[PDB]
C-alpha cells in the first residue's frame, strides 16, 4: 500500500452523482459534494492505514487495519461498516449499512490513483493525480 502513499488531487470525475443518487445522497449534498476537486491523502503507519478526503466542504479521515470491520461516517453523512482490502494491488472497500453495500475501489493507474465506485450497477470512476 505503500504505491498509494501521497497526497492526489482530483482531475476528472465520471458518473459520480449518478453513484451517489444510487447510494441515497440528498441532492443538496450531491450537489455540494460534487462541485468539488478534494484532495486524498494517504499514509501508512505500521499495519494502520490512513485515508483522509480533504475539501471546502467536508473533510473525512478514516484509519483502519487492512481486513478488519471499522466504523466509518461517509462525507454525505451516513454511519457504516466498512471493510477494506489488499487485493492484485488495490485496496477494495466495502461499506454496509441498512441493508445496503457499495464497494469503491482505489486502484493505481500509471501515475494517477483512481477510484471507482460501484452501487446496484451505477459505477463512477474518478482520477488523481499527485498533488
Ligand atoms: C456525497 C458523496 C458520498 C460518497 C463519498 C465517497 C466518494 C469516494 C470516491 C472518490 C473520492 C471522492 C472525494 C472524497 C469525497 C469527498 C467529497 C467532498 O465533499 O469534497
Amino acid at each position: 500500500c505503500d504505491a498509494f502513499v501521497g497526497t492526489w488531487k482530483l482531475v476528472s470525475s465520471e458518473n459520480f452523482d449518478d453513484y451517489m443518487k444510487e447510494v441515497g445522497v440528498g441532492f443538496a449534498t450531491r450537489k455540494v459534494a460534487g462541485m468539488a476537486k478534494p484532495n486524498m491523502i494517504i499514509s501508512v503507519n505500521g499495519d494502520l492505514v490512513t485515508i483522509r478526503s480533504e475539501s471546502t466542504f467536508k473533510n473525512t479521515e478514516i484509519s483502519f487495519k487492512l481486513g478488519v470491520e471499522f466504523d466509518e461516517e461517509t462525507v454525505d453523512g451516513r454511519k457504516v461498516k466498512s471493510i477494506i482490502t489488499l487485493d492484485g494491488g488495490a485496496l477494495v472497500q466495502v461499506q454496509k449499512w441498512d441493508g445496503k453495500s457499495t464497494t469503491i475501489k482505489r486502484k493505481r493507474d500509471g501515475d494517477k490513483l483512481v477510484v471507482e465506485c460501484v452501487m446496484k450497477g451505477v459505477t463512477s470512476t474518478r482520477v488523481y493525480e499527485r498533488a
